[PDB]
C-alpha cells in the first residue's frame, strides 16, 4: 500500500506514536517519507547482507527474523514480512521498541539527515486530525 502523508499521520496518530518518547508526529511522518516514499512494500539490502523493511525499514540485523541474515536477532519476535503489509501496526509496535533502546529516532539514518532540526509540522500541517 502507498499511503498518502495524511492516511498515514492519521494512522500513526492512532497508534499511538503522536509525542511517543517526546517525538511529535511530523517525526514519524517525514522518516516515513524518506525511508520508503510511505510505501509499506519497500525493502532495501545492506551491505552486510541485512536487508530493511517496510514504510520504516527496520533492519532484520537486529528486529525482525528474514532466515537469510546469519547470526542475526529478532528483538521485534516478527518474521520480517510482516512488516510489509498495508496494516501498519507491526511496524509501528517494532518502532516503539526501536526508539525506546537509547538512540531515539537516530536509529533512522533518513530521518538524522533530512528530518532532523528541521519544521516537522510542515509534514501534518493541512491533515484532519
Ligand atoms: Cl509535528
Ligand atoms: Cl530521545
Ligand atoms: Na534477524
Amino acid at each position: 500500500k502507498v499511503f498518502g502523508r495524511c492516511e498515514l499521520a492519521a494512522a500513526m496518530k492512532r497508534h499511538g506514536l503522536d509525542n511517543y518518547r517526546g517525538y511529535s508526529l511530523g517525526n514519524w511522518v517525514c522518516a516515513a517519507k524518506f525511508e520508503s516514499n510511505f510505501n509499506t512494500q519497500a525493502t532495501n539490502r545492506n551491505t552486510d547482507g541485512s536487508t530493511d523493511y517496510g514504510i520504516l525499514q527496520i533492519n532484520s540485523r537486529w528486529w525482525c527474523n528474514d532466515g537469510r541474515t546469519p547470526g542475526s536477532r529478532n528483538l521485534c519476535n516478527i518474521p520480517c514480512s510482516a512488516l510489509l503489509s498495508s496494516d501498519i501496526t507491526a511496524s509501528v509496535n517494532c518502532a516503539k521498541k526501536i526508539v525506546s533502546d537509547g538512540n531515539g529516532m537516530n536509529a533512522w539514518v533518513a530521518w538524522r539527515n533530512r528530518c532532523k532540526g528541521t519544521d516537522v509540522q510542515a509534514w501534518i500541517r493541512g491533515c484532519r486530525l
